[PDB]
DNA sequence: GTCCTCCCCTC
DNA sequence: TGGAGGGGAGGAC
């Protein structure tokens, strides 16, 4: 009994093949897996380039991507194109598709750019706007393949997934009669016990799993063990699970790799925060696995404070430095020794910070409500076993197109109207592409247009927009971009408002209607 | 009841 | 940065 057990029962174990449940398992394998420097690779491949050319991505003047190539050389992102031909001689940027006010459809200009002499090869931002669909397209292909691989991916942005390894773990572990530790051990004789059990059908859901054979310590990570402090690998069952996940996902991100072309760095864990931190460790092309027994020593190694985490990294994460007294470094540590035994303790510290009669509601950004969810949150989050759900996005939920204007290229009415036939363009070609790659009806409901002044002033309208089918699409939105343009101009009168500095439309909310 | 506006989160 | 995108509160309607 107890420490002659495992630390973990037959419930958290057969709860990985259950896709609704098997993130709450502390037995958990989730992976983050992001794209090395996505724009770059993308315009790489594009060009036929090599990972040794120092590519980078331009927009405008900012380079928005910087290759690992061009990385060597210290180029960073948000360089201006100036800055990085000063550090790398050989450096080939190139700008972002296009498309041209008054024309309905996008494209590189390749040669082009300001960085080029030639007046003729100029990209101007008085009269373009950029298209990001190379990426998008190539974010798509990517998702394909995760998803053919893994059973649950969740999109997370434009080059990040997490996928819930849990079902091809348990599969492994319980049925592979092909994966071989050594090439005198099989990894269903090391697990003779397990699956015996397991077959037998025996065993008590709420009973520990037996402590683990000494012959799975023969099963190999693959990638990089963050382990400063030489822990032993395979201990528990949670390291078998983990380490067997190791090599499903080395398998998957070859995929991507051999397909596509492109490098990935990912994160292994059993929570989908510390993947996210763990896929950002090491980069180009590896894997950080971070085992259970490490989590401390990761969260703790100086490159991370609470801000670090997903949610905390704004005026939230701010507010809460000030209201729980944080240090401004080792704040992880210092929360988790604070309120050492329970998320209760941190609780009661909350309530009364929100009770006191001074503490302002209506600026604060903490729920009074829901200081339980936020104590437990913060609990589990500093000890690196906040276990939050991957939800499977639908195709899109939402679609933006969008002018930063610079001098008067946006000065009237005119003007803006001839912008918004770009972004609708734009938007029905976004959305036939969908249609077709997905083989659904995509169908925009409300549509908001979104500007800003002269003076930087945000005016905003959201509506309805009607259908009339795919070949009326473009109609239907600029119809009601013109009635909100317009509107806002009047809403505009006697006020600071021409020339613009900022225009876009965005269809907020879609439906999407399955075919056969 | 849902919709519109404004705001906070991230890459 | 610009150009995305995800999400939610709460008063308007
Ligand atoms: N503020 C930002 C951040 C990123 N991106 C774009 C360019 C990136 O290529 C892509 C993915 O973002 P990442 O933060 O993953 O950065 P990279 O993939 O470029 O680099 P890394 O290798 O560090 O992931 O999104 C952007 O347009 N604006
Ligand atoms: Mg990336
Ligand atoms: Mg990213």
């Amino acid at each position: 009994g107890d420490p002659h057990m495992s630390k973990f029962t037959w419930k958290e174990l057969i709860q990985l093949g259950s896709p609704s449940k098997a993130y709450e398992s502390s037995l958990a394998c989730i992976a983050h897996i992001d794209m090395n420097a996505f724009f770059a690779q993308v315009e790489q491949m594009r060009c036929g380039l090599s990972k040794e050319d120092p590519v980078v991505c331009v927009q405008w003047n900012s380079i928005i991507a910087v290759s690992y190539a061009a990385r060597k050389y210290g180029i960073s992102r948000m360089d201006t194109i100036q800055e990085a031909l000063k550090k790398c001689s050989n450096l080939i940027p190139i700008h972002t598709a296009v498309f041209k006010k008054g024309e309905d459809f996008w494209q590189y200009h390749d040669g082009c750019g300001s960085w080029v002499q030639d007046p003729a090869k100029q990209i101007s931002v008085e009269d373009h706007k950029v298209s990001l669909e190379p990426y998008r397209r190539e974010s798509r292909k990517a998702l394909a393949i995760f998803k053919w691989a893994c059973d649950l991916v969740e999109r997370a942005s434009i080059d990040e997934v997490f996928l819930d390894l849990g079902r091809i773990c348990f599969n492994m572990l319980m049925f592979d009669n092909e994966y071989e530790l050594t090439g005198d051990l099989k990894l269903k004789d090391a697990l003779s016990n397990i699956r015996e059990a397991f077959i037998g059908g025996n065993y008590d859901i709420n009973s520990h799993l037996p402590l683990i054979p000494e012959k799975i310590k023969s099963l190999k990570f693959e990638g990089d063990v963050f382990n400063p402090e030489g822990r032993d690998l395979i201990t528990d069952w949670d390291d078998v699970i983990l380490a067997l996940g190791s090599q499903v996902c080395k398998g998957i991100r070859d995929s991507i790799k051999d397909i596509l072309g492109y490098t990935t760095s990912c994160g292994l864990s059993s929570t989908k925060n510390v993947c996210k931190l763990a896929s950002n460790y090491k980069k180009p092309d590896a894997q950080t696995i971070v085992k259970n027994d490490c989590l401390l020593d990761f969260l703790d190694c100086g490159k991370f404070e609470i801000t670090s985490f997903w949610t905390l990294g704004g005026v939230l994460g701010k507010e809460l430095i000030d209201v729980l007294d944080l240090p401004h470094e080792n704040s992880i540590k210092h929360i988790r020794e604070t309120w050492p035994d329970n998320a209760g303790q941190l609780k009661e510290f909350l309530d009364a910070k929100v009770k006191q009669s001074d503490y302002d509601r209506s600026t604060s950004n903490i729920d009074p409500l829901k200081t339980a969810d936020l104590a437990e949150k913060l609990f589990k989050l500093s000890r690196g076993r906040y276990g939050l759900p991957l939800s499977s996005r639908p195709v899109v939920k939402s679609m933006m197109s969008n002018k930063n204007l610079r001098g008067k290229s946006c000065n009237s009415i005119v003007d803006c109207i001839s912008w918004l036939e770009v972004f609708c363009a734009e938007l029905t070609s976004r959305i036939q592409d969908l249609e077709q790659e997905y083989n659904k009806i995509v169908i925009p409901r409300t549509v908001s247009i979104s500007l800003k002044t002269k003076s930087y002033e945000v005016y905003r309208k959201s509506g309805p927009v009607a259908y009339k089918g795919i070949n009326f699409q473009s109609h239907e939105l600029l119809k009601v971009g013109i009635k909100f343009v317009t509107d806002l101009d009047i809403k505009g009168k006697n006020k600071s408002y021409y020339p613009l500095t900022k225009l876009s439309m965005t269809i907020t909310n879609f439906d999407i209607i399955d075919l056969q």
